[PDB]
């Protein structure tokens, strides 16, 4: 493990869109970015598992737009992950 | 900070799914999962730019379980979508 | 008693979106939209393949297409078409 | 210059399907497909809007879901009637 913190590859993101004058897309188109993305993923998936490198390559596709989206609004998705893991979260003492 | 590597957010995941006698979906089954949860993101943004933060958390779970159930690492993936974009220009 | 067209499916939602002040939703809102009707259609596929709830979840998309289309005043009879001879071969035996 | 049916358009379809030795995709395929589509109808409209291009993306995604239908023996009228329905207000006045 080398290794990367969620808030590293966030702000790696960042600093990369940071350069550009337009910056981040508006959060509707965004949200058609990742529609895209997840169709390339669709694709992939159904290519593989239907009826490694390249399934690897467009979850990190997806993961890009996720963390620009989670930059746009200035959400922290280590954050995010922690919300998600306290409500699965059972009271279950043996657990 | 703690702060979390992508590494241990994806082992805390395999962790809590290790626990059932299921595991994990299969990948077709997952997709439909992910493309469930991306309406859920879909309608919050719309409600709210035409609840993030917890719909994007809903969405990374399933992509992190879709990456385990595969044993693809994220970290790796980050990495090779950044050397991707990666500019081969000395100025920037 | 018989078949509805497309074109009058198309002119039944145009005429009910037609009475709201707002009208339609913008292109990129309206992908919004269809990306949400899908996740509900996904849900239904995966609850009862992972009869009547997954009939209403495609008639949802269905109608958010239509929405999309007559916005863009696209008739999806026209499209269907297209689709349909990119994929009618020019084999004689077929 | 018919009109054409959407009874029709899934009767053509089901025709096109019907000469394969494969048949319909299972249901959470079809999902896959119908994501895959949908992202291709999200990256026209980003690209139009963020026009002909999408009147074709829109056919390939009526595609796969009249392909849905067939597969689970759904008539996409009844289910946009159901829609209907459910939108139809007990007002008199509209
Ligand atoms: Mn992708
Ligand atoms: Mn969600
Ligand atoms: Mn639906
Ligand atoms: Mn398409």
């Amino acid at each position: 493990m080398e290794a990367k913190t969620m808030k590293d590859m966030q702000k790696e993101v960042d600093a990369y869109i940071g350069q550009f004058k337009e910056g981040y897309f508006s959060p509707l188109a965004m949200m058609a970015r990742l529609t895209e993305e997840m169709g390339e993923l669709a694709r992939e998936v159904n290519h593989y598992y239907g009826e490694e490198r390249s399934i690897e390559e467009e979850l990190g596709d997806v993961l890009f737009v996720m963390i620009c989206m989670a930059n746009s609004l200035n959400i922290d998705l280590e954050t995010a992950h922690n919300i998600v893991m306290n409500k699965f979260n059972t009271r279950d003492k043996d657990r």
